[PDB]
């Protein structure tokens, strides 16, 4: 019922073309012939013209291919071929391939061909010595009568090697992707030529890579990424070898990867330098400006010889914050320079944390909280680079209520609350900024342990906003098992001294609460050893082998002076042994971790996915 | 400094050997040959006998393979033909494939052995009519000093065409997996067979899986299991229909799945028929055994007309539990009789409740959980089927707290809350039976909701041993929030009304607490519609694509007389619509929502992808 095109190649034996067009059972129509200059076709366009004359007949030769001498005119020919095939509109079901004819590799060009591009029939016709001739037992070479005497009294064989599948993007895909060029041209022959051999290397780089998640089918579960199945061998295994902080290969590296971030304080961004002048230089009242001063850093404050605790840490971006910040213009420009650092950081989704009612004077914090989203929701507008429209970065708010060692400090906690709860509620859009959580943050102790709150934090829980609790970074494990129990926390940060107890840690990976480390924040105040040279080993390979959903964060980018590349080394450096799956596998985690939607977290994924840079 | 084995073809044209061999710039040993035993082959070892003694040919012809016929004759070569390449112990980077000579079939398959075994080097050569012969204008024949002339004169071309790479698994297999037989055995010729087409069978349904794996490679991370990318796009639309409980197709495909339990009463499972007599006549003592009396059923049972209350529910199951399992016997013979059904049902894993102190009369409660403990766990390794020497269903305790409208049954709740807390202790075994959680069950109101419960709770939390809470069944959405919020539960069962509150059925998806429902126990206590002709709809469809983690469940196995394949049918009947792919979801919800270990997650994750039975 099918049309039943017929493709067979022609060498310097003619009369093959009128055996495979006969066939027990083919029906068929539009032969077509592949040949070189040299051979003659009288033969066959006699034979169409006087016993079949609708079969409309077409022949093509290839331009310059008249004897093989090297390899270079082999890929000429069969880059033709490939194309001719693709040049007819057939499926595989009406595909029928003939490989008799031509030199040795011509024909096993013709299988490769059919079993790539799919056929319903790969065959060849066999003839024996039956004609006496001038010499005796000679094949019939011509003279079409006794062509048809042998098939009439029977002797021709039609070996069926069978039917081929063919890969699917392949058996259909279109000709005007890999066109032909007509040379010359008369009636029902052509001389066709191809520009370079596109559809080679695109058939090459396919198989290749099916080969190689065909590889890699198996540990397939255990990749964080599915993507990383279509990695070669060497680079799988280069994957799992400890990173090396000082390789400026592996600094690039990192540097080119898609990052999330989960914990960034709004602020401690421009503390010093150029970007404090820039924030300065913004105001909408200059005359109000508190006069200038840089607090003054340690002895190489990047990595000091001697931890310090928290008092001088929160003294050390006196230039920004509450005294600067309660200028309008300040606040706009010190959320564009972070957007603008996030973008540049290559991170592809942020949580900014905020405390508006700190800036509040003859405004609401209504209004400051207002003019925040509305300068993120501004820039994420501003920016839609990537793939489908979307935004480069896509920031998140989360509102602090601050805890104090003494003073008025539990009135601010419970109007940040029933703040965010409002601004929840308000802004509902998925593709915009929005207040997604709450943190519990400041001066942590006995006194100010986490199930002194619980009234406060249960009309958060009754309304159905996530929970992050600073916990452990100055505590034993008994405040964390009070965020854990009492509060419902979803997130912990600064769990440093969760390995202090079995049961709670088992809990916290068997619940997958998430947690929070900053290398430069937790090395700066607590101290720890550096390329295993008494706080005890950094924990994030305990966290890691325990199955605990860690990850790695900044926490006061001006402070701290760092970004998470930076972090992400230091990361390396404080755990030695610590490898490049590992920094994947971190990746996931704050993937999973995230408080976004589902739909979301699924494009974050694709996202990440197809964006891991190769070596 | 490899090996450099060659493997050529030779057909009726003999002197073809010597001209591959002589290839430029390498040195090869061992070169073997291919024939069809109609040829000759004197001249070969007559060339290697005086111009290379050092070379240990050998050659091989084909199980009485005369001439080509028919298409078997192409199979059997082809067989023979890929044997013989595993039969020498051979790596892809020091074999050299040349496709020259026999028919046109033997150097494509040649082609085609080489591309798919991944062969180094493949080349096809060429001489030149440099040869007076009888007639001029001749190809060089049989005698050697003109093959070595033409060699010098430079009449050889040797066409080469790139090195092949190989499918990474197919690269080495074994030889003694696909052995060859010697028919006949002279000095270096052979006469060899093969018994059955194993290795063709073997190649077919690796590139099929392979296409099938390329054709699906997007929409993967929403396929629960990979294993479905490996099947065919007719039998992946057919898993998108809606389930027809009626088809007996579709009966048997829900029968032969791999299902996961979480949900089993164990006191409930013999109540009427020959397995309660079973059980009865195990007993030690059978002079205390009550007398027998079955309660009777209401009219069509399995599908009442009506619903009923809870009492006459629990009053049907009075012939078991409490007055049968005091006796040790009839207990063990409950657990052995209650393996077999769930290993015949096709349950992979499985989580058992019980209430052994309501057993206690002359023995202690902890004397009846070690023998219930001991009794799965001989029945555990009595049966060691499925591949890897594990256990055909894994079976954990889970124990029960009851509450009741009136009484006493606080002082119980704490002993079985001890006992759970004692005995997770105790055993500790991954690969062996063990309590892994407690359940709060029984009568529930609102003077008896969770939050009553904390005090006795707080030492299971400080513990770390997993809850899961009774709660939605007959009470609001008030008590299933205290349920989440105040007593920390992990899972809940019977949560038919979630979906009251949007805030709350919004926190259980965030948070990943698993929800239980069993589609007959609920029709039958609160009445549900069927087939789409007030309770209001099923909410599995709502909870399924909100977001919410949700298992079916059989609850009573004996009171309401059904399995899980029956409780899967009665699903797709509830909520019609249910597709196919939603009892895949189900069953991934239920492996995520478990009480085990990482390790067991992934094992049970491998073997239900490698067990999905195809339609
Ligand atoms: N010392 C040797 N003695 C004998 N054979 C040798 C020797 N050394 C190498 N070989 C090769 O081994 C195959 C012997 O079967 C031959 O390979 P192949 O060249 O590919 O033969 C195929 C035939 O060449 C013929 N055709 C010659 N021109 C052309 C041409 N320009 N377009 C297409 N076909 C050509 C084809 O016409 P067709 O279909 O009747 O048969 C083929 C020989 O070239
Ligand atoms: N009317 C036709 N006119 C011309 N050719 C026709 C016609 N009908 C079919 N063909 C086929 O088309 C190819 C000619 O280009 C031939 O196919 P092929 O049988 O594969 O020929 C290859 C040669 O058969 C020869 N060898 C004859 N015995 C055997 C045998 N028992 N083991 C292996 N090879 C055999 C081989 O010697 P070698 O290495 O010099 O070259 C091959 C012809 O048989
Ligand atoms: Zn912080
Ligand atoms: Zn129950």
């Amino acid at each position: 019922n099918v049309q039943a095109h017929l493709f067979v190649s022609l060498g310097t034996a003619p009369a093959i073309v009128p055996e495979a067009f006969l066939l027990p059972g083919a029906r068929f129509v539009s032969v077509h012939v592949l040949t070189t200059e040299r051979p003659d076709v009288t033969l066959i366009r006699e034979f169409f013209r006087r016993h079949a004359p609708g079969v409309n007949l077409t022949i093509t030769r290839v331009a310059g291919f008249q004897d093989l001498k090297s390899e270079e005119d082999h890929f000429r020919f069969e880059e033709v071929m490939f194309r001719w095939f693709l040049a007819s509109r057939t499926g595989p079901e009406q595909r029928f391939v003939c490989l008799t004819g031509g030199f040795k590799t011509m024909s096993a060009a013709m299988q490769k061909a059919a079993t790539v591009l799919g056929a319903a029939e790969v065959f060849h016709v066999l003839a024996d010595d039956c004609c006496v001739g001038p010499q005796g037992r000679l094949m019939p070479p011509s003279t079409l009568e006794e062509i048809l005497w042998a098939r009439d009294q029977g002797h021709l064989h039609w070996i069926r090697l069978g039917p081929e599948r063919g890969w699917p993007q392949l058996r259909r895909i279109a000709p005007e992707q890999f066109p032909l060029q007509v040379v010359e041209e008369k009636g029902d022959e052509r001389r066709v030529q191809a520009e370079d051999r596109a559809f080679g290397t695109f058939l090459q780089d396919l198989l290749q890579r099916a080969s190689r998640i065909a590889g890699a089918w198996e540990m397939l579960p255990e990749l964080p990424f599915a993507d990383l199945a279509t990695w070669s061998e060497g680079e799988l295994a280069w994957l799992r070898e400890p990173l090396d902080p000082r390789a400026p290969a592996d600094q690039r590296w990192v540097a080119g990867l898609p990052k999330i971030e989960l914990h960034c304080h709004l602020g401690g961004f421009a503390t010093h330098g150029e970007l404090l002048r820039r924030v300065r230089n913004a105001a909408e009242n200059p005359g109000k400006l508190p006069p200038l001063e840089e607090p003054r850093l340690p002895e190489g404050w990047p990595l000091p010889a001697q931890p310090i605790p928290l008092a001088e840490y929160m003294k050390l971006g006196n230039a920004n914050g509450t005294a600067l910040l309660r200028d309008p213009g300040c606040l706009r420009e010190q959320c564009r320079l972070l957007y603008r650092h996030l973008v540049d950081q290559g991170v592809c989704y942020a949580e900014v944390r905020c405390s508006p009612a700190n800036y509040a004077e003859v405004r609401s914090p209504w209004d400051v909280l207002a003019d925040i989203r509305a300068a993120f929701q501004e820039c994420m507008e501003g920016a839609r680079t990537a793939p489908g429209g979307l935004p480069a970065c896509h920031v998140n708010l989360i509102l602090i209520a601050t805890r104090r060692a003494s003073g008025d400090y539990r009135a601010a906690i419970a109007r940040h609350l029933a703040l965010a709860v409002t601004a929840a509620e308000h802004w509902r859009d998925e593709n915009a900024c929005r207040v997604v959580g709450v943190d519990l943050a400041g001066y942590e102790d006995e006194k100010t342990r986490a199930h002194y709150f619980r009234e406060e934090f249960t009309a958060v829980h009754r309304c159905g906003l996530a929970v992050t609790v600073h916990a452990g970074e100055n505590d034993d494990a008994e405040g964390i098992w009070r965020a854990v129990f009492d509060l419902n926390a979803r997130r912990l940060g600064h769990a440093l001294s969760l390995g202090q107890s079995r049961e709670l840690l088992r809990s916290v990976a068997d619940r997958g609460i998430g947690v929070e480390l900053c290398p430069y924040a937790n090395l700066q105040i607590k101290g720890f050893r550096l390329d295993g040279s008494a706080p005890g080993p950094y924990p994030l390979l305990d966290y890691l082998r325990e199955g605990v959903r860690v990850t790695v964060n900044t926490d006061n980018i001006g402070i701290s002076a760092a970004s998470l590349t930076d972090n992400l080394l230091l990361a390396a450096r404080l755990c030695p042994g610590l490898t490049r799956l590992d920094l994947l596998h971190l990746q996931r985690h704050a993937l999973e971790t995230a408080f976004c939607t589902a739909t979301q977290r699924l494009t974050l994924l694709r996202r990440i996915s197809s964006g891991i840079p190769r070596p």
